[PDB]
């Protein structure tokens, strides 16, 4: 699953953290969102750091946004819906063992998606995208 | 080596956009901006590729109690002085000059340079091709 990735949302605080998933790798990406413009915005920065090409997502709201169909467009990235997981309660698990080290929980979210690409024995999630890239290329 | 990295900064439209080189390839990250901003922006940086030393060529970082922090924690060496970037900034400009009329705000723009500077080719990988490639072969 070279340039595969799903979308979720989750959410803590009374706030959103969009998250992207390299399939293959566990590698993740996270950022603290409203709810649109701002998917767009993270879709397009992903999608100039690493091979974008197909974008899972499991309910309708990123159809129905018109910057996300322009930012899908612009970058040619392939918005599939359906499940090519539990990151989400594993994320969550990192930003409470370290929510007290930072005031914004956008920090703390950031902290916990370096933790979990880092951590990990053999190959960590953030060795692992690389590799499957390395080798692709 | 493959953890060098330099950071600087250049403006547009009244606005900061802060820029991070990865020195050996030539890619590049970029976010319209400080303190905790260029820590938050750092910490990113880190957790997403391996950033062992940022260079920087002036004042501003080293007076920051939060980028600072965020050094510390994510064990970054903040050096002064420059192991790119200003050509870089030339280049970034002018991409952001040809699609600014693509996006309503700057930062979009800037985003969809830096995805065209990191995608295109110099044949001969692109830059965001050699950053993996210097990276898997350290590994
Ligand atoms: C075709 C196409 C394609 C793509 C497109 O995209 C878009 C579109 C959009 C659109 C709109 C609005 C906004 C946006 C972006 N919004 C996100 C931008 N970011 C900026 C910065 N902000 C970060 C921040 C803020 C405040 C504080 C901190 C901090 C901190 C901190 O870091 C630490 C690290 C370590 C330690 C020890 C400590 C710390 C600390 C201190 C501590 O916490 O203790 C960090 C967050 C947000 C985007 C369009 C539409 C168009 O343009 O046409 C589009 C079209």
């Amino acid at each position: 699953s070279p340039g595969i990735w799903q979308l979720d949302c989750t959410h803590l605080e009374g706030k959103v953290i969009l998250v992207a998933v390299h399939v293959a790798s566990g590698y993740i990406e996270a950022e603290v969102i409203p709810a649109g413009q701002e998917t767009a915005y993270f879709l397009l920065k992903l999608a100039g750091r690493w091979p974008v090409k197909t974008v899972h997502t499991d309910n309708g709201s990123n159809f129905t946004s018109t910057t996300v169909k322009a930012a899908c467009e612009w970058a040619g990235i392939k918005q599939e819906f359906g499940i090519p997981e539990s990151m989400n309660k594993e994320l969550k698990k990192i930003i409470g063992q370290v929510r007290d080290q930072a005031e914004h929980l956008k920090t703390a979210v950031q902290m916990a998606v370096f933790i979990h690409n880092k951590k990990r024995g053999g190959y960590s999630a953030g060795e692992r995208i690389v590799d499957i890239i390395a080798t692709d290329i």
